[PDB]
RNA sequence: UAUCUGGUUGAUCCUGCCAGUAGUCAUAUGCUUGUCUCAAAGUUAAGCCAUGCAUGUCUAAGUAUAAGCAAUUUAUACAGU
Protein backbone atom coordinates (compact mmCIF):
# COMPACT_ATOMS: atom_id res chain seq x y z
CA UNK A 1 0.00 0.00 0.00
CA UNK A 2 1.18 3.35 -0.85
CA UNK A 3 2.70 5.20 2.02
CA UNK A 4 3.51 8.98 2.00
CA UNK A 5 6.15 9.95 4.94
CA UNK A 6 7.68 13.01 4.91
CA UNK A 7 10.83 13.75 5.78
CA UNK A 8 12.15 17.56 6.32
CA UNK A 9 11.87 21.00 4.93
CA UNK A 10 14.46 23.70 4.90
CA UNK A 11 12.77 27.45 4.74
CA UNK A 12 14.62 28.43 1.95
CA UNK A 13 14.88 32.48 2.31
CA UNK A 14 15.41 34.55 -1.10
CA UNK A 15 16.14 38.13 -0.98
CA UNK A 16 13.99 40.61 -3.06
CA UNK A 17 12.38 44.51 -2.65
CA UNK A 18 11.32 45.60 0.91
CA UNK A 19 12.24 42.24 2.86
CA UNK A 20 11.94 38.24 2.00
CA UNK A 21 10.21 36.07 0.72
CA UNK A 22 10.40 32.35 1.39
CA UNK A 23 9.61 29.22 -0.70
CA UNK A 24 10.14 25.54 0.86
CA UNK A 25 12.32 22.00 -0.70
CA UNK A 26 10.26 19.84 1.26
CA UNK A 27 11.37 16.13 0.95
CA UNK A 28 8.72 13.14 0.63
CA UNK A 29 9.35 9.28 0.40
CA UNK A 30 6.70 6.91 -1.05
CA UNK A 31 7.03 3.50 -0.45
CA UNK A 32 4.68 0.18 -1.19
CA UNK A 33 6.09 -1.81 1.62
CA UNK A 34 6.15 -4.73 -0.74
CA UNK A 35 9.55 -3.79 -2.37
CA UNK A 36 8.90 -0.42 -3.99
CA UNK A 37 9.86 3.12 -3.07
CA UNK A 38 10.04 6.35 -4.70
CA UNK A 39 11.88 9.60 -4.70
CA UNK A 40 10.73 13.51 -4.98
CA UNK A 41 12.06 16.73 -4.46
CA UNK A 42 10.64 20.18 -6.00
CA UNK A 43 9.88 23.37 -4.28
CA UNK A 44 6.63 25.47 -3.77
CA UNK A 45 5.58 28.92 -2.06
CA UNK A 46 3.88 27.44 0.86
CA UNK A 47 4.21 23.88 2.86
CA UNK A 48 1.29 23.09 1.78
CA UNK A 49 2.00 23.41 -1.73
CA UNK A 50 5.61 21.68 -1.43
CA UNK A 51 4.37 18.70 0.49
CA UNK A 52 1.97 17.56 -2.67
CA UNK A 53 4.88 18.31 -5.19
CA UNK A 54 7.36 16.37 -3.06
CA UNK A 55 4.68 13.84 -3.32
CA UNK A 56 3.18 13.52 -6.95
CA UNK A 57 7.33 13.49 -8.44
CA UNK A 58 8.40 10.98 -6.04
CA UNK A 59 5.81 7.87 -7.72
CA UNK A 60 7.51 8.85 -11.08
CA UNK A 61 10.87 7.74 -9.95
CA UNK A 62 9.85 4.66 -8.54
CA UNK A 63 12.31 1.94 -8.06
CA UNK A 64 12.24 -1.62 -7.54
CA UNK A 65 13.97 -3.87 -5.08
CA UNK A 66 14.56 -7.31 -4.38
CA UNK A 67 13.18 -8.14 -0.93
CA UNK A 68 11.00 -10.58 -0.03
CA UNK A 69 9.26 -13.96 -1.99
CA UNK A 70 7.74 -14.59 -5.01
CA UNK A 71 7.58 -17.75 -4.26
CA UNK A 72 10.97 -18.73 -3.13
CA UNK A 73 13.64 -15.94 -1.97
CA UNK A 74 14.05 -14.19 -5.10
CA UNK A 75 14.75 -11.38 -2.59
CA UNK A 76 16.29 -11.54 0.68
CA UNK A 77 13.75 -12.08 3.26
CA UNK A 78 12.97 -8.59 4.98
CA UNK A 79 17.34 -7.37 4.35
CA UNK A 80 18.76 -6.06 1.30
CA UNK A 81 20.87 -8.32 -1.16
CA UNK A 82 24.34 -7.77 -0.82
CA UNK A 83 26.22 -4.78 0.49
CA UNK A 84 26.66 -1.67 -1.37
CA UNK A 85 28.41 1.26 -1.08
CA UNK A 86 27.41 4.99 -3.40
CA UNK A 87 29.24 7.96 -3.51
CA UNK A 88 27.39 11.37 -4.42
CA UNK A 89 29.48 14.33 -3.61
CA UNK A 90 31.28 14.69 -0.73
CA UNK A 91 28.72 11.87 0.59
CA UNK A 92 28.78 8.60 1.37
CA UNK A 93 26.07 5.54 1.80
CA UNK A 94 26.89 2.37 3.36
CA UNK A 95 24.94 -0.91 3.92
CA UNK A 96 24.88 -3.92 5.07
CA UNK A 97 22.59 -6.99 5.82
CA UNK A 98 21.39 -7.46 9.38
CA UNK A 99 19.97 -10.90 10.98
CA UNK A 100 16.70 -11.39 12.21
CA UNK A 101 15.25 -9.27 14.55
CA UNK A 102 17.54 -6.79 14.51
CA UNK A 103 15.24 -3.76 13.44
CA UNK A 104 15.93 -1.00 10.88
CA UNK A 105 18.73 0.99 12.31
CA UNK A 106 19.60 3.91 10.01
CA UNK A 107 20.26 7.62 10.07
CA UNK A 108 16.93 9.33 9.76
CA UNK A 109 16.87 10.14 6.30
CA UNK A 110 17.74 6.82 4.89
CA UNK A 111 15.33 4.43 7.40
CA UNK A 112 12.17 6.07 5.91
CA UNK A 113 13.81 4.66 2.71
CA UNK A 114 14.64 1.26 3.93
CA UNK A 115 11.00 0.89 5.77
CA UNK A 116 9.02 1.90 3.39
CA UNK A 117 10.49 -0.63 1.20
CA UNK A 118 9.75 -3.21 3.51
CA UNK A 119 13.64 -3.92 4.51
CA UNK A 120 13.01 -4.61 8.26
CA UNK A 121 16.87 -5.70 9.42
CA UNK A 122 19.18 -4.10 8.57
CA UNK A 123 22.89 -1.53 10.05
CA UNK A 124 22.77 1.30 8.11
CA UNK A 125 26.02 3.79 7.72
CA UNK A 126 27.01 6.94 6.33
CA UNK A 127 30.36 8.84 6.19
CA UNK A 128 31.45 12.39 5.74
CA UNK A 129 28.72 15.41 5.14
CA UNK A 130 25.56 14.08 5.47
CA UNK A 131 23.43 16.92 3.61
CA UNK A 132 19.69 15.66 4.12
CA UNK A 133 17.96 17.06 1.56
CA UNK A 134 20.19 15.72 -1.50
CA UNK A 135 22.88 14.32 -1.41
CA UNK A 136 22.39 11.15 1.20
CA UNK A 137 19.41 10.34 -0.04
CA UNK A 138 20.47 10.53 -3.76
CA UNK A 139 23.35 8.13 -2.74
CA UNK A 140 20.83 5.79 -0.61
CA UNK A 141 18.64 5.41 -4.05
CA UNK A 142 21.36 4.38 -6.23
CA UNK A 143 22.33 2.23 -3.27
CA UNK A 144 19.55 0.55 -2.46
CA UNK A 145 17.19 -0.89 -5.29
CA UNK A 146 17.59 -3.53 -8.21
CA UNK A 147 17.90 -0.94 -11.50
CA UNK A 148 20.32 0.86 -9.59
CA UNK A 149 22.63 -0.68 -6.89
CA UNK A 150 22.09 -4.21 -5.48
CA UNK A 151 21.50 -7.07 -7.61
CA UNK A 152 20.45 -10.31 -5.97
CA UNK A 153 22.54 -12.72 -7.65
CA UNK A 154 19.60 -15.17 -9.39
CA UNK A 155 19.29 -12.39 -11.93
CA UNK A 156 22.60 -12.27 -12.49
CA UNK A 157 22.34 -15.92 -14.03
CA UNK A 158 19.27 -15.43 -15.96
CA UNK A 159 20.63 -12.64 -17.95
CA UNK A 160 23.29 -14.71 -19.71
CA UNK A 161 22.03 -17.76 -21.63
CA UNK A 162 22.78 -21.18 -19.75
C1' U B 1 30.92 -2.11 11.60
C1' A B 2 31.57 3.87 12.02
C1' U B 3 24.45 8.58 11.54
C1' C B 4 26.97 14.89 13.36
C1' U B 5 25.44 20.03 14.67
C1' G B 6 26.63 25.41 15.29
C1' G B 7 29.98 29.73 14.12
C1' U B 8 34.05 32.60 8.28
C1' U B 9 28.73 34.91 3.94
C1' G B 10 24.07 39.22 1.02
C1' A B 11 23.15 33.91 -0.33
C1' U B 12 25.33 28.95 -1.99
C1' C B 13 28.86 24.76 -2.22
C1' C B 14 33.71 23.29 -1.06
C1' U B 15 38.32 23.73 1.81
C1' G B 16 39.64 24.33 7.09
C1' C B 17 40.29 25.56 12.31
C1' C B 18 37.55 26.21 16.68
C1' A B 19 33.38 25.20 20.04
C1' G B 20 29.69 21.45 21.71
C1' U B 21 27.06 16.76 22.14
C1' A B 22 29.56 10.75 24.56
C1' G B 23 32.20 7.30 27.72
C1' U B 24 35.89 7.57 31.69
C1' C B 25 39.05 9.29 36.44
C1' A B 26 42.53 6.55 43.78
C1' U B 27 39.69 12.46 42.07
C1' A B 28 39.16 18.12 43.57
C1' U B 29 35.72 22.47 44.44
C1' G B 30 30.52 24.88 45.00
C1' C B 31 25.58 23.19 46.69
C1' U B 32 22.15 20.06 48.85
C1' U B 33 22.81 15.96 52.41
C1' G B 34 18.46 10.33 53.78
C1' U B 35 20.40 4.94 54.15
C1' C B 36 23.20 0.18 52.83
C1' U B 37 26.61 -3.65 50.60
C1' C B 38 31.17 -4.07 48.13
C1' A B 39 35.56 -1.66 46.67
C1' A B 40 39.07 2.31 47.12
C1' A B 41 41.55 6.13 50.12
C1' G B 42 49.99 11.37 50.07
C1' U B 43 49.59 12.00 43.18
C1' U B 44 53.13 17.70 46.55
C1' A B 45 59.40 17.49 49.58
C1' A B 46 63.41 9.32 48.06
C1' G B 47 61.47 16.05 52.99
C1' C B 48 62.46 16.18 58.40
C1' C B 49 60.63 13.03 62.06
C1' A B 50 58.44 12.99 68.84
C1' U B 51 56.21 8.75 71.32
C1' G B 52 54.33 3.53 71.60
C1' C B 53 54.48 -0.79 68.85
C1' A B 54 56.08 -3.89 63.96
C1' U B 55 61.18 -10.19 66.26
C1' G B 56 60.67 -14.11 68.45
C1' U B 57 60.53 -19.21 69.87
C1' C B 58 62.01 -24.36 72.15
C1' U B 59 63.33 -26.76 78.05
C1' A B 60 61.12 -32.23 73.64
C1' A B 61 69.48 -30.33 72.63
C1' G B 62 72.07 -30.91 78.00
C1' U B 63 73.87 -30.87 83.32
C1' A B 64 69.20 -32.08 85.44
C1' U B 65 69.91 -28.12 91.98
C1' A B 66 68.70 -36.38 94.80
C1' A B 67 73.40 -38.05 97.29
C1' G B 68 75.98 -32.25 99.05
C1' C B 69 75.58 -26.59 99.52
C1' A B 70 73.35 -19.84 100.67
C1' A B 71 69.03 -16.87 99.79
C1' U B 72 64.30 -16.09 97.43
C1' U B 73 59.83 -17.55 94.75
C1' U B 74 55.91 -20.97 92.76
C1' A B 75 53.09 -25.78 93.06
C1' U B 76 50.96 -30.60 95.95
C1' A B 77 47.46 -36.58 96.91
C1' C B 78 52.31 -37.70 98.66
C1' A B 79 56.66 -37.98 96.24
C1' G B 80 57.93 -32.95 94.43
C1' U B 81 63.95 -37.85 91.00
Amino acid sequence: GLQDEVMNIKPVQKQTRAGQRTRFKAVVVVGDSNGHVGLGIKTAKEVAGAIRAGIIIAKLSVIPIRRGYWGTNLGQPHSLATKTTGKCGSVTVRLIPAPRGSGIVASPAVKKLLQLAGVEDVYTQSNGKTRTLENTLKAAFVAIGNTYGFLTPNLWAEQPLP
